[PDB]
């Protein structure tokens, strides 16, 4: 199972499962087109998430319907870290705050996205950490609105992994749990952005 | 000065700051909505007082104090609700003289879903053996984290609360591994309370 993998194997597995950075092929049409092409990859990525495929098809689908937008958003935020003030939706679709105002109600979400991006930059989020957070989001957003014990052992597994990475990075015990906490609190914001995002979508 | 408190002082200050449990005054969609809102308005007053006793909160500008309370008040009301609904399986203790089960949620249009979410969370708390000391720490984190990205001072209090939480677990006898694992389970649930607050605002803003 996934419960038997070591911290290094979990990370290595997660890294190798990573989806590719897709390209942007009226504003909304590009984002939905890009988002929809991204969705196909997400699914195949989910199946590579240790612990995921051990669930019933119904649960696998419930977990994806629940977190797909948070997942797209954390990926968006991730590739935007080295472009302060901008959101890199795709290598050929990097938009800034002003371009957001273009669509109705999008400036509020952009600012939250940029803010979450600064936070990651300010924190120096590592790629190894990032893939862990993304998996935690997958297994955690639909888990309370549903197996369950399995999901919780896997989440503890990823937590161990996260801590393991910090230990190796050289952080002290106290820094380790302080960072884990900071990283996890950010998921609340991502959850919040996803909710706003859904509202913005449903109104179209 | 709040950044100078020890894990034990932090706990004491938080438990002392705790606001009181209020009482409410078949239900129709109209009266039930009035009972809940009346209770909420009265609770909000004590929350603001409680907010001011949260280490580092008053050190913030008035504009930031208002932003934090404005974005987190429902999450705070709901975590309090979930907390006092632990011992009452399948029910929500909005107040002693107001314990509603899921069926009394259908009374209001589209509230039964918020109800199921709230109840599930209550189960998770019960299931996790959530302790009052841990509970006051989460509530505080909720307050300070809800609008922090929409600052340096705020993150130190948070780190202070993280250490307290761990401290509480260490004393309880959990191994280092169990400490980090429990810390995560607790924090991942704030993600769900956030969602509930969000669906809650939608429902409230809907009428
Ligand atoms: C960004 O504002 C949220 C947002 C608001 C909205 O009304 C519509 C959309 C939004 O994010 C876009 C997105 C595209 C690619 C990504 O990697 C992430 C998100 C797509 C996702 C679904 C429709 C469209
Ligand atoms: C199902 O609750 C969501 C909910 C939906 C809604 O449309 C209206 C309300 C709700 O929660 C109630 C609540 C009252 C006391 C508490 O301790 C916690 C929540 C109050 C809070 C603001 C208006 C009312």
């Amino acid at each position: 199972l996934a419960l038997s993998l070591t911290a290094d194997q979990m990370v290595s597995a997660l890294l190798d499962a990573e989806p590719p950075i897709l390209y942007s092929e009226s504003m909304m049409g590009l984002l939905t087109n890009l988002a929809d092409r991204e969705l196909v990859h997400m699914i195949n990525w989910a199946k590579r998430v240790p612990g995921f495929v051990d669930l019933t098809l119904h649960d696998q689908v419930h977990l994806l319907e629940s977190a797909w937008l948070e997942i797209l958003m954390i990926g968006l935020v991730w590739r935007s870290m080295e472009h302060p003030g901008k959101l890199l939706f795709a290598p050929n679709l990097l938009l800034d705050r002003n371009q957001g105002k273009s669509v109705e109600g999008m400036v509020e979400i952009f600012d939250m996205l940029l803010a979450t991006s600064s936070r990651f930059r300010m924190m120096n989020l590592q790629g190894e950490e990032f893939v862990c957070l993304k998996s935690i989001i997958l297994l955690n957003s639909g888990v309370y609105t549903f197996e369950k014990d399995h999901i919780h052992r896997v989440l503890d597994k990823i937590t161990d992994t996260l801590i393991h990475l910090m230990a190796k990075a050289g952080l002290t015990l106290q820094q380790q749990h302080q960072r884990l906490a900071q990283l996890l609190l950010i998921l609340s914001h991502i959850r919040h952005m996803s909710n706003k995002g859904m509202e913005h979508l449903y109104s179209m």
